[PDB]
């Protein structure tokens, strides 16, 4: 499907954002998305199973990937830095081009189903990170706090990154969020 | 329904935990829960709309209540302390008797639908806290981090509280989690 048309998925993801933006999430079907992308309804299902996954498909972090990146980190590094670095490395593409980032955010924030959809994803990533941390001799209770904290920090930084419309590097946004989190915890 | 039977809701909540424990969540109906509690199927719906809310009904934090407690706090207190204090004050009952706490946790952890159900609740509380914080002159971006951080800290502390089977006061669990979060952020 994409071997003879490598841009297929990208066109689908872009089409989705535009259609969800023009009309509303509830007013668009996978057929509309497929055709706007120059594909048939049947082809769509080779990439995504529903009209929801087209918003996450390749604009998310895969837990196994994040876990592996955490396992590969220098065991001497602080757990939080190791985790945030792993998330940034795995989401390098994501936090690279503000292109469509804001659109996607607007669509998700406007839909309760997509919001729950995102939380479920974040939980799975957090869980994968906990398991990797434990495999690295970090006690379970601590592993849980580090993963949850990282989830909060990365999510907030990403949001800030979107609001800066590209005028701020993801790194600075992350630095700002983590320094803020530290100030709140210490005062 | 409960005016002439004030223990009704409690018996329903207890019945639910026992039935969900004996059999499984997927194998119990509201009728089973109602009867085990000495009530009819019709009476159940006066308290909860489905077999899911009986697990949250009065064993959760209501966002409006938490928000109000945050608004009533001394404006001189650190935002995180104000929020955690508000959550503890509002959830005083919750973090009081380990009775059934572990059972409820086991049922929720075993069901993806209940888990999502809880996250949705946590998100709503976090959002209510953000709005209260903003009304107290805390900038939006900071308000978001404080609410999310508090959500993480309180949830983790509660879990630890459950695991201690009552041998630890919720306060210590919270102190331990927040000190741990601080150590991870500073090193």
């Amino acid at each position: 499907m994409a071997r003879w048309d490598p841009g297929a998925e990208q066109r689908l993801k872009r089409a989705a954002l535009e259609l969800y933006s023009e009309h509303g999430y509830d007013n668009v079907t996978v057929t509309d998305i497929a055709e706007r992308a120059g594909l048939t309804r049947r082809s769509y299902f080779r990439y995504f199973p529903d009209k929801r996954e087209v918003l996450f498909g390749g604009s998310e972090l895969l837990p196994p990937a994040v876990a592996r990146a955490v396992l590969a980190a220098d065991p001497g590094a602080a757990p939080l830095t190791a985790v945030l670095d792993a998330m940034s490395q795995v989401g390098a593409q994501l936090v690279a081009q503000v292109e469509g980032a804001a659109q996607r955010r607007a669509v998700i924030d406007a839909s309760p189903e997509l919001q729950e959809r995102e939380r479920t994803k974040s939980a799975a990533i957090s869980r994968a990170v906990q398991d990797a941390l434990v495999r690295r001799q970090v006690d379970a209770d601590t592993a849980e706090l580090v993963a949850q904290l990282a989830t909060v920090a990365f999510g907030s930084a990403f949001r800030r990154w979107i609001d800066a419309e590209g005028h701020a590097d993801f790194g600075s946004c992350l630095d700002t969020v983590t320094d803020r989190l530290r100030a709140v915890l210490t005062g």
